[PDB]
């Protein structure tokens, strides 16, 4: 069968933590009041969540209210823990309350209002330097949600919330995130498409933090090259052969081979054969005043086949792309 894997970082610290960290199922939530609470206007719909802008009338203060379609207690419970234990760490969307609906019968989850500016506008006033400060304000909650035993399994722009006129980053939308345990075989249907690492488009189970690390070098491959998405696959299949289109069909042989992976018959017909490129490739006259050697150099360092090749959030940190960063 698959050669098992483990995180380079951050490996036990489940392990050394009791149950009540972990065990989200043994969480006993505790509603506050709906009524604190006026609703103003939806901010955006997701698969079994609706999200609004509201105000807590009990100090005049804008809140960010999401109400899950309670279609699995579980996964509730889930985000609410992880939230709970993330709550305060840099740059991570802060929980201020839990609330339910007594005639719906409908949970909701209260947040720390941020003010969203345009992303399609943000695009093409944004420099190289906000890039690099935005990737480093990313990567804050990334290595802080990882020392926490936490992956988030969904990092793409949507579920980054930027303030542009605070320089204000929080990462959002912990629905799908999940304790890691060393070992554990997670369900690869996470992430959304174009940021699913290769892990889960070969079906390799025993996953970790590094998932995130993929997802967020296909947010940094498009911010530069200035090409959204980066890898478009219009299938799970199709995703990996756009990624073999660029990192090579060798490479990724060589990571199926070292963990002793069974590629899916889908596969057979469509992956064909695919040169290594070079990631200077992608740049061209629209994009070239945000890519840089060091930009490309950090981007090579993410986007790679083998999840233990890949930097983790803290060796990213170092990198010289964010020499010019605090
Ligand atoms: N006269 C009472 C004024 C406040 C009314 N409360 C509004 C309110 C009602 C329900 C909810 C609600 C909706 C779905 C799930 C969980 C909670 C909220 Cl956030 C707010
Ligand atoms: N669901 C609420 C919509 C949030 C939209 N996100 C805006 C956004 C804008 C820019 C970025 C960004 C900035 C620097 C480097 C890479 C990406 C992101 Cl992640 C997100």
């Amino acid at each position: 069968g698959p050669v098992p894997s483990r995180a380079r970082v951050y490996t036990d610290v489940n392990t050394h933590r009791p149950s009540e960290y972990w065990d989200y199922e043994s969480h006993v939530v505790e509603w506050g009041n709906q009524d604190d609470y006026q609703l103003v206007r939806k901010l955006g719909r997701g698969k079994y969540s609706e999200v609004f802008e509201a105000i807590n009338i009990t100090n005049n203060e804008k809140v960010v209210v999401k109400i899950l379609k309670p279609v699995k207690k579980k996964k509730i419970k889930r985000e609410i823990k992880i939230l709970e234990n993330l709550r305060g760490g840099p740059n991570i969307i802060t929980l201020a309350d839990i609330v339910k609906d007594p005639v719906s019968r409908t949970p909701a989850l209260v947040f720390e209002h941020v003010n969203n500016t345009d992303f399609k506008q943000l695009y093409q006033t944004l420099t190289d330097y906000d890039i690099r400060f935005y990737m480093y304000e990313i990567l804050k909650a990334l290595d802080y949600c990882h020392s926490m035993g936490i992956m988030h399994r969904d990092v793409k722009p949507h579920n980054v919330m930027i303030d542009h006129e605070h320089r204000k980053l929080r990462l959002i939308d912990w629905g799908l995130a999940e304790f890691y345990h060393p070992g554990q075989e997670y369900n690869v249907r996470v992430a959304s498409r174009y940021f699913k690492g290769p892990e889960l488009l070969v079906d390799y189970q025993m996953y970790d933090y590094s998932l995130d690390m993929w997802s967020l070098g296909c947010m940094l491959a498009s911010m530069i090259f200035r090409k959204e998405p980066f890898f478009h696959g219009h299938d799970n299949y199709d995703q990996l052969v756009r990624i073999a289109k660029v990192l090579g069909t060798e490479d990724l042989y060589d990571y199926i081979d070292k963990y002793n992976i069974e590629l899916d018959p889908r596969f057979n017909d469509i992956l064909g054969r695919h040169s290594r490129k070079r990631w200077e490739r992608f740049v061209h006259s629209e994009n070239q005043h945000l890519v840089s050697p060091e930009a490309l150099d950090f981007l090579d360092k993410l986007l790679r086949y083998d999840h233990q090749s890949r930097l983790t959030a803290r060796e990213a940190m170092e990198h010289p792309y964010f020499y010019t960063v605090v």
